[PDB]
């Protein structure tokens, strides 16, 4: 049992039929860096409530670099209200402001940021923990890094093999398709880059997991 036996099956199974080529809708988009940060501690379900309130009070539109600054600079309560489905509105909304604002600062714009952004820096914007920093890593910024999370864990658990750290259990997923590179890669024909492959990846462990919650099993 490596990360590349698990990669096969999974893909045996067909769990993407009907998703988006990147797995996360809007993938690449500065609204996938919203949804990966509101979805801690919540259901992503919840967040589209929120994409939907913001898309509806027109604070997120067309264009990424306008989207970036009116994040940075909305007033707080407003954004607070906004995102009341994916909950703890209060701390999201200062996160959502901060990471913003700071993306501004250190990398100028959204496309500089998605070139030259590091994990480390994610992490040390306050309130981001590594699945949320991982998350924008692959669905916003296209990097070669898959995400983890609890349904990951227990899935794993349940195939016999237990890793509670995050970054150990990342390094499990990674290193089979890295070891595998050419066969993984084979799997889609050489159509894809590494990191579509690691974002597609992620996303059937998590449909194969809300299939199993919803069905009993
Ligand atoms: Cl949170």
């Amino acid at each position: 049992l490596d990360s590349f036996e698990i990669l096969k099956a999974l893909k045996s199974l067909d769990l993407l039929k009907n998703a988006p080529a990147w797995w996360w809708p809007n993938a690449l988009k500065f609204e996938a860096l919203l949804g990966a940060v509101l979805t801690q501690n919540t259901k992503f379900e919840a967040v589209l409530k929120s994409l939907e309130n913001l898309k509806n009070a027109f604070i997120l539109e067309n264009d990424d670099e306008i989207n970036l600054k009116k994040i940075a600079y909305i007033e707080f309560s407003k954004l607070a209200e906004c995102v009341r489905p994916s909950g703890f509105y209060n701390q999201k909304a200062k996160r959502l402001i901060d990471l913003s604002g700071n993306i501004l600062k250190d990398f100028q714009s959204f496309e500089n940021f998605k070139q030259e952004v590091t994990r480390e820096w994610l992490l040390d914007q306050k309130g981001i923990g590594k699945e949320s920093a991982d998350a924008i890593l692959c669905y916003a910024c296209a990097k070669e890094v898959m995400v983890v999370d609890k349904y990951s864990y227990l899935f794993l658990k349940k195939l016999g093999i237990e890793i509670e750290d995050y970054d150990e259990l990342q390094h499990f997923f990674e290193k089979g398709v890295q070891e595998n590179l050419n066969s993984a890669l084979a799997l889609y024909e050489n159509t894809i880059s590494l990191a579509q492959l690691y974002a597609r990846f992620h996303g059937k462990i998590v449909e194969f997991s809300k299939q199993k919650l919803e069905l009993k099993l």
